[PDB]
């Protein structure tokens, strides 16, 4: 019986003490998180995954273009409907406002010439949401890859089919 | 200017408070976890992902066949080397022993025939859960044997049958 030890013993020991604490037989699938203030927030495994995946950028939703990301995240049914009527976003601005946790999603729809303009004040645009949207901007082109994990910064992302830019305030 | 509110406000609130605590600008990428007794364990994002994904079954290493899973997990170089010599595992047993945190990975290699046996130590509840996901991913019939820990069983595998024998 060739005795073989696990390579990451110490790292494994941490997992054991945690997993052993989740036993109640089954695993609770829910981990408590302690913040700076000292408050425990009970989050399910799926929520912890989502929080980490968004901050790291591995979340599948962060591959979406910034506009499509906002549309999927804020349930912008009106902009889906105009897409089904032959309209496409020809230009859009995302104004991120850290104070107030808002995001102004404004732009111009065109048939391609009929043109409709839109404007949405996306509330609750927290730090997490600011990080996520920076991942969408960075995944559009390698030119914007440096703008990744940017939060608590007021900026406007201007997009056209010919140029994309981030202007700071 | 139409005002659109986020659907999951409260779920987001929890994230925000937590995310505020990781700010040092950049994020700490490390979360502090509290267990039942009241002990805090500060684990990195990568570790927490690995722990959660292992318990849920989403980890990529759990798709591997159970023997190839063990080989990769414990760095069983000897079984790779004999593989390079035209030998293949014709039969293998995995005896899970919860008391003592061991897994006996025994079996037979054939091209002459060399049999093998490994005592995989530190086979904890997390690893017992992982192995149950590999057994379940082998066939749909064995899917019920998922998330099994603290149970003494032997997994017998042949090319023509697979079985879980409980003790």
């Amino acid at each position: 019986m060739t005795a073989v030890n696990y390579p990451f013993v110490d790292t494994m020991d941490k997992f054991d003490k945690i997993t052993k604490g989740l036993i109640f037989t089954m695993i609770s699938h829910e981990l408590s998180i302690l913040d700076n203030d000292g408050v425990v927030h009970s989050l399910h495994f799926s929520q912890i995954t989502s929080l980490i995946d968004t901050i790291t950028g591995k979340h599948p939703s962060l591959e979406l273009p910034p506009q499509l990301f906002l549309i999927t995240q804020y349930l912008l049914e009106d902009l889906k409907e105009v897409g089904e009527k032959g309209f496409v976003i020809t230009e859009y601005f995302i104004d991120v406002l850290p104070t107030g946790n808002k995001a102004i999603f404004r732009g111009t729809l065109a048939h391609k010439i009929s043109k409709k303009e839109f404007e949405f004040s996306l509330n609750q645009f927290s730090i997490l949401q600011q990080i996520a949207l920076s991942h969408c901007i960075a995944n559009l082109h390698e030119e914007c890859a440096g703008f990744r994990g940017t939060f608590d910064v007021e900026y406007t992302f201007h997009w056209t089919p010919f140029a994309f830019n981030v202007k700071f305030s």
